[PDB]
């Protein structure tokens, strides 16, 4: 007996499942399908959709609750299509003549109901390709009744070749010969030439299937056309359908005469194409493709430094251009010698070029050399020296007044804010920008609105200030903005959404002489407003680069810092780009994988303090990677304001980490159910890890799972842990208790035994809190009734649903009844309840099973979380996940 109806749009399962105690586990599984999106709320039944069904069938984190409906096996099919008349005629008709085995060959007749077959009472289901292939098919016989005609035949089997090279089915002679591709996304072939005196960099597109003599088109023709019709060597003919957003990437790369990039414009267009054409080119050209293109063309911006000789006379001998890399990784530098005025005049004359087209790319000798930072005054100084050298030859914080009465700010809250207006108080001469790098958690949103609303009352003339954060962190920032402060002296502009189409350009109302640089997406004059605070996030910043780089600011705030942890990123050359009184860099991790990440968070702050990248890599994270850190945190210390919740854990709750939970001992029954998997392990290996680690992590944390005897089941140590301690809590004080684990199974069962012996099931919930509104909602309504509810109370979370918008503090009890590999993930789900704002104890469990002849995987795990941790309370170090190397001690016994 299948649990579901089959129907064309899915399989759907009735909401009287809830109601059955014998199916608890496949009601609590559906409840978590449609809480993770996965089911769609119909009348009185859900549905599991074709796509749903085989996201949920490559899902790992539900392959375990994948048999509790049991959906049928994929049956290997190959389609053999065929067709009649050609894409001109209005009659024509692509249809799957037939179905065969993968192997075998042997043609099969089905009854099919949506995704699911029916061979001989017996239900099969179709490949994800099949199914698009289907679909396809489907969805071109039901668009040729509708409007009939050439571009119909052309777009659908487009769609339909595509799917059918996925899934590798089988044409007939004329489908064979027919070529119709529809590029939807587009390659960038970036190769260094020296085709006119100095070097130039020659652009080839790239389609995923694009045809062999495509290109030859492309260029013969004055225009991008919408179609391409391209005959081909084989006796083929070949399609190319071009859309509109690859039509602009495509005009703006046939724009650039020959295809070879030089000059300012075509170099600028080069380093970042988004600014030239917008957001729309970002699905077109992926931007982590393009940086590796410009990477491994070998296409770097350097940054240049002119460096006088002096005479004994005070007289200039020859000038030095030294060439600094860009790039993730350090590289030796590129110096030049000027020995005569006239070569230092060329490449003045170059730099002049450059700034007069208003352009961050510039060129010299075959090398590029940014000029984002360039200001006004190194070019006025560069100019001066060219003519000297011819001439020659011949602390108490200020509390913003717009702040709430009824907020106020913590003892290192003040701190900040003071540090913050101290630091920008010199921050045109002696300062450039800062690292507020304290943990999450103590409130950095609110000290850098605080900064910035004292700045802005004290100097309302200043030009507005900008916060460059995710979306997910722009509605945070402007929430807490509205929260915290009277929102009526400070204007916001938010550039995300539809209110960067609000101020944009018309797309031929761009000026002239900036349409004659390839520019098509610019924002209005005027777009700031009357806003003096303007919320944008990092792609609109690499997207606006241009637009936001044309105006000075005050103040300019980088949350989550670490997504400029790359020198070389588009996103980071654009934040550097923007110029800016003081910079914030606003991270609790600085450092992720490298310094290199520190000093890329340093360069945006404060350029220079940590010098080039070469030096800091061989003075810094070559001797690391000491006394080399101790070094580089007293240089770093002026300007960085690291703040733990262990210095400031008297402005928060009482964190209590219990250790009568981690005193839990092994069953004769789970010690020999772990030795035997361990020995068999060992066994195999002798005849991977990971999948070792995940076993012994079920058996340490409930050893029915992994077997589902009688003997299992009664004895868990964890599992009685779990409940002797929540009658404990019902009984004494009411609180509400936060059960952190990641397995969907562990949660069901953790789910079923706290229904069965305290007469309520607890929520599970383990999506996140991103712009997923249709279930994002029902989500954050889930939490605050969890929370609403008097008296006691349990909610099974997990570690990845807890995040940004996300807290519970209405609950004291944090339990982690699986741990992650990872404390920083650990740290941040215990802060849903060890938060500001939480009136009572958080007591933190982490029950560890424990043996007293066997180091178990728990015993294991704690002490590399508690070792992992230690290291990452130092703010230059960084925190790599554990892996089963880390583990190789259990091998041990
Ligand atoms: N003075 C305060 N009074 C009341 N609540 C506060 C105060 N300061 C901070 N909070 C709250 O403390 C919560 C936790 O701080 P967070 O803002 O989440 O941490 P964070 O340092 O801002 O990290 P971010 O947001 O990624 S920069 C905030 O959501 C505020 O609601």
């Amino acid at each position: 007996k299948n649990q579901y109806q089959v129907e064309e749009n899915g399989l759907s399962f009735p909401l009287s499942l809830v109601d059955d105690s014998q199916l608890w586990a496949l009601a609590s599984w559906l409840e978590q399908l449609a809480e993770e999106d996965y089911l769609i709320s119909l009348t009185d039944r859900w549905l599991l959709s074709w796509e749903a069904l085989y996201r949920l069938l490559e899902d790992e984190e539900h392959a375990s609750s994948l048999p509790l409906i049991g959906v049928p096996d994929i049956l290997p099919l190959r389609a053999s299509l065929s067709s009649r008349g050609a894409l001109s005629d209005s009659d024509f008709r692509v249809w799957i003549a037939e179905w065969a085995t993968f192997p075998a060959r042997k043609p099969i007749r089905f009854s099919r109901t949506g995704a699911i077959l029916t061979h001989d009472n017996q239900q099969y289901l179709l490949s994800r390709e099949n199914w698009a292939l289907l679909q396809a098919t489907e969805q071109l016989s039901a668009q040729q009744i509708q409007t009939p005609g050439e571009t119909t035949n052309q777009l659908g089997w487009a769609a339909i070749r595509k799917c059918a090279k996925l899934a590798a089915a089988k044409f007939d002679d004329y489908l064979e010969k027919t070529h119709v591709i529809k590029p939807t996304s587009l390659s960038l072939r970036l190769r260094k030439a020296t085709v006119a005196d100095t070097a130039v960099i020659e652009i080839e597109p790239h389609f995923e299937d694009q045809p062999a003599n495509w290109l030859g088109s492309f260029d013969k023709n004055l225009q991008v056309h919408d179609s391409y019709r391209i005959p081909g060597e084989n006796g083929e003919l070949s399609h190319v359908i071009i859309p509109p957003e690859v039509k602009e990437v495509l005009n703006s790369i046939h724009s650039i005469p020959g295809r070879r990039v030089a000059g300012s414009e075509a170099l600028s267009f080069v380093r970042n194409p988004y600014t030239f054409l917008g957001e729309d080119a970002a699905s077109v050209i992926a931007p982590e493709e393009h940086e590796q293109a410009l990477f491994d063309a070998r296409i770097f911006f350097h940054h240049f430094r002119l460096i006088p000789q002096l005479n004994t006379e005070n007289k200039i001998t020859e000038v030095t251009l030294i060439l600094e890399p860009v790039s993730p990784v350090p590289q030796p530098e590129i110096t030049f010698v000027f020995s005569a005025p006239w070569e230092l005049d060329k490449f003045i004359q170059q730099l002049g070029i450059s700034v007069a087209a208003q352009m961050p790319a510039g060129s010299w000798q075959g090398y590029e050399l940014e000029l984002s930072q360039f200001t006004e005054q190194q070019w006025h100084d560069c100019q001066a020296l060219l003519t000297r050298w011819q001439q020659e030859i011949e602390a108490e914080p200020e509390i913003p007044l717009s702040l709430k009465e009824h907020i106020r700010l913590k003892d290192h809250q003040r701190e900040g804010v003071a540090w913050l207006q101290q630091l920008f108080l010199r921050s045109p001469e002696e300062t450039a920008g800062c690292l507020l790098a304290d943990d999450m958690g103590l409130g950095k949103t609110l000290q850098i609105l605080s900064f910035l609303v004292w700045f802005i009352e004290k100097f309302p003339q200043e030009p507005p200030n900008l916060i460059v954060a995710p979306v997910s962190l722009l509605d945070n920032w402007e929430r807490e903005l509205n929260n915290f402060f009277y929102t009526a002296g400070i204007p916001v502009l938010k550039l995300y959404g539809e209110t960067i189409k609000a101020v944009k350009y018309p797309k031929q109302a761009i000026p002239a002489h900036l349409q004659s640089k390839g520019i098509k997406n610019l924002l209005k004059p005027g777009w700031q407003g009357e806003a003096k605070i303007i919320l944008t996030t990092y792609e609109t910043l690499r997207d606006q680069e241009f637009s936001l780089a044309r105006q000075p600011w005050s103040i300019m705030v980088c949350d989550e810092a670490q997504k400029i942890k790359n020198p070389a990123a588009l996103i980071t050359h654009a934040a550097n780009a923007v110029q800016a009184r003081f910079k914030v860099a606003c991270t609790g991790t600085p450092v992720e994988n490298t310094l290199v990440d520190l000093w890329s968070l340093f360069d945006f702050a404060q350029p220079g303090l940590l010098g080039a990248l070469n030096e800091f890599g061989k003075q810094y994270v070559r001797p690391i990677e000491t006394e080399r850190l101790e070094s580089l945190r007293a240089l770093i210390e002026p300007q960085t304001l690291r703040r733990t919740k262990e210095e400031v854990a008297r402005d928060l709750p009482q964190k209590i980490e219990v250790e009568s939970c981690k005193q839990l001992t092994l069953s004769g029954v789970q010690k020999q159910l772990y030795l035997s998997s361990v020995a068999n392990w060992q066994q195999q290996q002798a005849l991977g890890m990971l999948g070792l680690l995940h076993r012994l992590k079920l058996i340490c944390a409930h050893p029915a799972i992994v077997n589902p005897e009688p003997r299992f089941r009664d004895n868990s140590p964890k599992l009685n842990w779990l409940l002797k301690i929540l009658a404990e809590i019902k009984h004494t004080s009411k609180d509400k208790v936060i059960i952190f684990t990641e397995l969907r199974d562990l949660q069901r069962e953790l789910q079923h035994a706290i229904h069965q012996n305290f007469g309520f099931r607890p929520v599970i919930i383990n999506g996140d809190s991103s712009t997923k509104s249709q279930s994002q909602n029902s989500r954050q309504r889930l939490i605050d009734d969890f929370q609403a509810q008097p008296g006691f109370g349990v909610i099974i979370l997990s570690t990845v649903a807890v995040g940004f918008g996300v807290n519970v503090q209405k609950a004291n009890h944090v339990i982690h009844f699986t741990r992650c590999w990872n404390p920083a993930k650990e740290d941040q789900a215990t802060d849903r309840a060890y938060r500001i704002g939480q009136t009572k104890n958080v007591y933190v469990y982490y029950p560890t099973v424990r043996d007293t002849e066997i180091t178990t995987f728990e015993e294991t795990l704690d002490d590399l979380l508690q070792r992992r941790r230690a290291l990452a309370r130092d703010m230059l170090c960084a925190t790599p996940d554990l892996n089963c190397a880390d583990f190789e001690t259990i091998l041990k016994g």
